[PDB]
DNA sequence: AGGGCGCCTATAAAAGGGGGTGGGGGCGCGTTCGTCCTCAGTCGCGATCGAACACTCGAGCCGAGCAGACGTGCCTACGG
């Protein structure tokens, strides 16, 4: 977080457009909303963490749904 | 209308002031730069609150022991 708000907001801008942000971010360009946006970017927790576990949860269910209902000879 | 005369051209020099023109210097103004102030954001430090663990008390459950009661076997006493 440090080195992100020592980017001097120009630099910054130029991440922006290399991370391939959409150029209304980078146009507003105020520095603080700049730099978490960068932040996030660089990033790319707790709905994350209920969501990975909805994943797994519909992985395996519909995994068990075709398995036992298939008339595959085996 | 035309000859003679006045004036222009050229040459030297001075004297002094006045006027004209070009260049430089001085003055005043405006612009630019630097510094300071203010706001926002971030990090560090301290205090307070919540959670987790440990200790203590009590209650319940299980096991063991003892006592009571009846069967059965043996011995004695009583009755025929």
């Amino acid at each position: 977080d440090a080195d992100l708000r020592r980017l001097s907001l120009k630099n910054a801008k130029q991440l922006l457009r290399k991370f391939g942000v959409p150029e209304e971010e980078i146009k507003k360009l105020s520095r603080w909303e700049v730099i978490d946006v960068v932040r996030t970017m660089s990033t790319e927790s707790v709905a994350e963490h209920q969501e990975r576990y909805k994943e797994e949860c519909q992985r395996i269910f519909d995994l068990q749904n075709k398995v036992l209902s298939s008339t595959e000879v085996l």
